[PDB]
């Protein structure tokens, strides 16, 4: 809540999860180390979840839609998000995701890059 | 994050490289084994390049300007751009960067994940 004190215990968390592409809830296989550190959920209980688990109200839906079209085109996302922490802290989430394609391009996963960052840049 | 994240692409045979933001030009430090096989350039002939040996004449101009842009803001970048092999072959490259942030929230890194995909073009 003070803001002297939210920049002086900055914190530049960054994670990553790996999600299974092939199933419609598109659910965590791996969630990094640090996941607990940024979030205060583990890495072990969020297995087998859907990341939306950190979204909220203040959430921007157009962006939620361009990531679920970019999931069902199997190309990259890259955007700024409104998260929250399991606390509910809101957080802004860097957010990369790409494609983990085999051998013949199949889709098989996605993986998640989260970098903890303030509101604009 | 960073080994645990090479470790994780490395897993699933991706294409990858991770490039030096405290070094001027972002030369590679790391191509992965998927680089060669997309490519046709090996790691070594690479190391220390600035991965823009990859672009050719039907290049994107414009989106090379939004990864400059990326690169000094710290941000994230998604596109699909068109590069060549070693032996000119034409490809798209989904080609999707992220930042590897240490403590202070200063950029030591890019990684950038590269997949050779279709054509919607
Ligand atoms: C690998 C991966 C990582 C994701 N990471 C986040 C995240 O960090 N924060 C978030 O709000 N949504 C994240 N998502 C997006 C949601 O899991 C979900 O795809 C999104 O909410 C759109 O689908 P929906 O409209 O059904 O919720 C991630 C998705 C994938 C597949
Ligand atoms: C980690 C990373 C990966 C990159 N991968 C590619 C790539 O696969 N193909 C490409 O054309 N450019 C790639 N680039 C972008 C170019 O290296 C260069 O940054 C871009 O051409 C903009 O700079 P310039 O206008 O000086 O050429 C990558 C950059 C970074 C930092």
């Amino acid at each position: 809540v003070s803001e002297d004190l939210k920049d002086a215990l900055s914190t530049f968390q960054q994670t990553f999860v790996v999600s299974d592409a092939t199933k419609p809830d598109y659910p965590i296989m791996y969630a990094s180390a640090g996941f607990f550190n940024m979030t205060g959920y583990t890495s072990k209980e969020v297995v087998g979840r859907n990341c939306r688990f950190l979204q909220g109200s203040g959430t921007d839906a157009d962006e939620l839609a361009k990531i679920r079209e970019t999931l069902a085109a199997g190309n990259n996302y890259c955007g700024r998000i409104l998260n929250y922490k399991k606390d509910g802290t809101s957080f802004w989430n860097l957010l990369t995701i790409a494609p983990i394609k085999d051998e013949s391009g199949k889709v098989l996963k996605f993986i998640g890059m989260q970098v903890e960052v303030s509101k604009h840049t």
